[PDB]
């Protein structure tokens, strides 16, 4: 029992909005939607300490003689985990999947965005309705990839002109809909791994092709 998927639904909704914003040049870090890490960066945690410059009664003693592990090495080096696999193949998988969605179809994203109109005021209300129709078929794999390019493009629709006041809210909507709706079906129908094997393609750049031509069927037969 060691599952959780903490940076698999949120980190993903933000990796798609940032990747798209890159095509335009904007950056996701430019906004952040947070408070400079920590509570709100109150200038009093690191790079300042709370000691004047001497205060006897503390000549850097703190023991300084631990048994290597535990005390020094432990808690800051021991414990081998590597942070497991947070996604990686899943991220690049959505990247190439976006190119396979902006070639045919045409409609679909134009209708969803038509029933929403992202702007100063909108929220997860209307976005939850249209998105509902998207997964109303049963959370299909093609419905998840299309849902990434739908909320993604909509995000750049506001940040494209320096209007991230609503782009952050867009990432929050896809986050609750990807962990409380697309997650249960993503595991009940295989898992983010199998889906990566479906569309998430590393970069074979071959696909049973890319080799001159060989012989469609012999010219002389």
């Amino acid at each position: 029992m060691s599952m959780a998927m903490s940076q698999s639904n949120r980190e993903l909704v933000v990796d798609f909005l940032s990747y798209k914003l890159s095509q335009k040049g904007y950056s996701w870090s430019q906004f952040s939607d947070v408070e400079e890490n920590r509570t709100e960066a109150p200038e009093g945690t690191e790079s300042e300490m709370e000691t004047p410059s001497a205060i006897n009664g503390n000549p850097s003693w703190h023991l300084a003689d631990s048994p290597a592990v535990n005390g020094a090495t432990g808690h800051s080096s021991s414990l081998d985990a590597r942070e497991v696999i947070p996604m990686a193949a899943v991220k690049q998988a959505l990247r190439e999947a976006g190119d396979e969605f902006e070639l045919r179809y045409r409609r679909a994203f134009s209708d969803l965005t038509s029933q929403l109109h992202i702007t100063p005021g909108t929220a997860y209300q209307s976005f939850e309705q249209v998105v509902n129709e998207l997964f109303r078929d049963g959370v299909n794999w093609g419905r998840i990839v299309a849902f990434f390019s739908f909320g993604g493009a909509l995000c750049v629709e506001s940040v494209d002109k320096e209007m991230q006041v609503l782009v952050s809210r867009i990432a929050a909507w896809m986050a609750t809909y990807l962990n409380d709706h697309l997650e249960p079906w993503i595991q009940e129908n295989g898992g983010w791994d199998t889906f990566v094997e479906l569309y998430g393609n590393n970069a074979a750049a071959e696909s049973r092709k890319g080799q001159e031509r060989l012989e469609h069927h012999h010219h002389h037969h």
